[PDB]
């Protein structure tokens, strides 16, 4: 026993990515998502369902909860894709009167269901429970806002445990104005109390489905969301399945950690469709997690890598991944003060993806976040500069000096990516 993991699911993001997630891993563990039950003892794999799943006498359950200020999102989806004795009643934590896309109203209102959280939490969750996954959006208010309060709640209710935190970014134009305030807010959050922040933007996304995968179209957030859910399934599958060589969690985040600020993560993966992982190198498919065209967040260009974690996942050659390392250092951009023979943290585990032959799973410590970061910091300051929209902040607790602090804090971050970068 040990190595779970708790999953928090925040506002309307938040838990619809959650269905792509309990999805996939369901489906990794041959698990009937609609009875609870294993499909079959005869394809029942050596596994470790335990990370993600709890087994009791019935079946099997999501060790998550599913939190939202509203409960429209949540029952909607719950009821469109059959969920109802997966995401079951007792696992959600539903508020009837909404954020109103304001961080602050996230934050002070989330307070009053912490209570009922933490019980929930110690309830269930094992002695040797490795850390916390939060689901959630930043631009919104509920993902932003109470996604920030859980973080910090995590970490100072439950120290020695990981806080990770997968995160999504506004799109290139944002399609919540006020998402540069919660966005700013939630970063400055994050910064302060969680261990590493996988980021995403539905910009890279959009982007990866229409070229990568050639969706005719995208009609519900479901055809969106699986590639975040693909990242979270990958990056823990050698917690899950048998390999030449596992890791942790926070054994990720120390190879990724350069400076305790340094804790913003871009993530990608590749192939992204089974015909493309049949003829494909291992060399071919770390190199296009080093594209941009590949990246989860959109980036102008390569930016400098400063460390790096590799997960290669089924039909790998243990030769061609180690022997390639030498081309990923000279054909991959590194920060100067990455020496030539690092940056690079690798777990190797026998499970692909479903059908796939093999895949690859790049999380990516990379100076162009302060770029990303600057866009940011560019939006906040033209609304916070001419006293837009601050009001209904100012009324829920975060008065305009807060909104400032946090910029503040935000830009000294992005200056420390920049200073690496050279
Ligand atoms: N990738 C992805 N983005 C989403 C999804 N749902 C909403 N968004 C984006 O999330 C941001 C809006 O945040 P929501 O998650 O709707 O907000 P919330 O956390 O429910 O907060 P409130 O509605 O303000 O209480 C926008 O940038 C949306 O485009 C989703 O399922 N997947
Ligand atoms: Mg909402
Ligand atoms: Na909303």
């Amino acid at each position: 026993p040990g190595r779970e993991i708790l999953v928090l699911h925040v506002g309307q993001g938040g838990n619809q990515i959650g269905y792509n997630f309990w999805k996939t891993i369901c489906e990794e563990h041959n698990i009937d998502i609609r009875s609870n039950q294993r499909k079959s003892v005869e394809e029942d794999k050596v596994d470790y369902k335990s990370v993600f799943l709890v087994e009791a006498p019935d079946g099997f359950h999501p060790r998550a909860l599913f939190i939202d200020l509203e409960p429209l999102a949540v029952e909607f989806l719950v009821k469109e894709m059959k969920l109802g004795s997966f995401f079951s009643e007792d696992l959600m934590v539903l508020s009837y009167s909404g954020a109103h896309n304001v961080w602050s109203i996230g934050y002070q209102t989330g307070k009053k269901l912490i209570p009922v959280i933490l019980e929930k939490i110690r309830d269930t969750m094992p002695e040797t429970l490795q850390g916390f996954l939060i689901i959630h959006t930043l631009g919104g208010g509920t993902g932003s806002g109470f996604g920030s309060l859980l973080t910090e709640t995590l970490k100072k209710e439950f120290p020695g445990k990981g806080v990770l935190n997968f995160s999504v970014l506004p799109s290139e134009v944002n399609d919540v104005t006020l998402a540069p305030y919660n966005t700013v807010l939630s970063l400055n959050h994050l910064s302060r109390f969680s261990d590493l922040v996988v980021l995403f933007d539905n910009t890279a996304l959009i982007r990866i489905v229409k070229d990568q995968l050639n969706y005719p179209v995208i009609k519900q957030f479901s055809d969106l969301n699986f590639l975040i859910g693909r990242v979270m399934a990958s990056i823990t599958a050698s917690l899950r399945f048998p390999g030449p060589l596992n890791m942790d969690l926070m054994e990720m985040a120390h190879n990724l950690v350069a400076l305790p600020e340094t804790k913003f993560i871009i993530p990608s993966v590749a192939p992204l469709t089974k015909e493309e992982s049949e003829m494909s190198t291992e060399l071919d498919l770390v190199e296009r997690c080093f594209d941009p065209t590949h990246y989860m967040v959109n980036c102008s260009g390569q930016g400098k890598t400063i460390s790096s974690v590799l997960m290669f996942r089924g039909n790998i050659a243990i030769e061609n991944a180690f022997s390639i390392m030498t081309d990923i250092k000279s054909n991959v951009a590194f920060a100067p003060g990455v020496h030539p023979d690092l940056g690079l943290k690798y777990g190797i585990c026998e499970s692909a993806p479903v059908d796939f032959d093999k895949e690859v799973t790049l999380l990516s410590n990379n100076t162009i976040i302060s770029e990303v970061f600057n866009r940011v910091l560019e939006r906040f300051d033209s609304l916070f500069n001419r006293d837009w929209y601050t009001s209904d902040y100012v009324n829920a607790g975060t008065s305009k000096s807060n909104l400032k602090e946090a910029r503040d804090n935000f830009d000294r971050i992005i200056k420390i990516y920049k200073e690496i970068e050279g």
